[PDB]
C-alpha cells in the first residue's frame, strides 16, 4: 500500500510512489524506511506507524518500481515469497540506492520536516542502509539484518555520519567467518555499530515472522529509537 499522490523523482528521471506517515506534532525529523524483500507491505505500515508513535515521520518508497510498482507481498503466501525473490533477484542494487538518495532530499523539505533525516532498512533495505551510509546521504542510517554486508567492507572507510547495524547470530545469510569478517571490518570505524542478537536469526524484528523474537526485537528497536534520537528538535 502506498499514499496516493505521492510521487517521487530519483536523478536518472525515473519516478516512484511512497507509504507516508506525518508526525503527530510538527516540525519532526523524517525517517525514510528501506524495505525488505516483501515491496510496500503491512509490515511497512506497522513499521510507519511505529515511528509515527515514537516522534517521527515516515516515508517508505517504493523501491520495486523499476521493475514493478506497487509490489507487496504478504510473506505467508509461498507464492508470493517466490515472486518476492524474483524480484529480489532482479533488483539493481545502484539505482536502489538512487532511489532512496531521492527520497532522503524529499523527506528534508516536506511541511513536517525538521530538516534531520534518518534511514532504516530491513534485510534488502538494510543492505541498502550500509550503502547510503558510504555514501553519506543520511544524518544516521540503521539497517536491519542487511544481507552480504562481508562483501561490501572496502566501504567501511566511506562511512562519515553514524550507521547502526543489528545483525542475528543465528542468520544463516551471515555464517560464522562473515560475521568475523563484519565484526572486525565495522570494528576500524567508530561511526560504525554492529549488535550481535545471538538467539535471533533474519526478520527477527517483524512480529509476523517465523524468526520473531521478542527480546532480540526489543532491544535492537530500543537501540534503534536511542539511535535516531537526536535528530529530534
Amino acid at each position: 500500500m502506498l499514499t496516493e499522490g505521492i510521487s517521487i523523482q530519483s536523478y536518472d528521471g525515473h519516478t516512484f510512489g511512497a507509504l507516508v506517515g506525518s508526525p503527530a506534532k510538527a516540525p519532526a525529523p523524517v525517517i525514510v524506511i528501506a524495505q525488505d524483500i516483501f515491496g510496500v507491505n503491512a509490515f511497512m505500515r506497522e513499521t510507519v506507524s511505529w515511528l509515527v508513535d515514537q516522534g517521527y515521520a515516515a516515508v517508505c518508497p517504493d523501491l520495486y518500481a523499476r521493475q514493478a510498482p506497487g509490489t507487496a507481498l504478504d510473506p505467508q503466501d509461498e507464492r508470493q515469497r517466490e515472486q518476492a525473490y524474483k524480484l529480489w533477484q532482479a533488483f539493481d542494487m545502484e539505482a536502489g540506492v538512487g532511489d532512496l538518495e531521492a527520497a532522503i532530499r524529499y523527506a528534508r523539505h516536506q511541511p513536517y520536516s525538521n530538516g534531520k533525516v534518518g534511514l532504516v532498512g530491513y534485510s534488502l533495505g538494510g543492505a541498502l542502509a550500509f550503502l547510503v551510509a558510504a555514501k553519506g546521504y543520511v544524518d544516521r542510517a540503521v539497517g536491519y539484518y542487511g544481507v552480504g554486508l562481508e562483501k561490501q567492507l572496502n566501504k567501511v572507510p566511506e562511512v562519515k555520519h553514524p550507521a547502526l547495524f543489528h545483525m542475528g547470530g543465528q542468520d544463516h545469510f551471515v555464517p560464522a567467518p562473515s560475521r568475523q569478517l563484519i565484526t572486525e571490518g565495522f570494528g576500524a570505524n567508530p561511526l560504525l555499530q554492529v549488535h550481535w542478537y545471538e538467539e535471533a536469526g533474519h526478520s527477527f524484528a517483524r512480529t509476523s515472522s517465523s524468526g520473531y523474537v521478542a527480546s532480540a526485537a526489543a532491544l535492537a528497536n530500543e537501540r534503534t529509537l536511542d539511535f535516531l534520537a537526536p535528530l529530534q528538535s
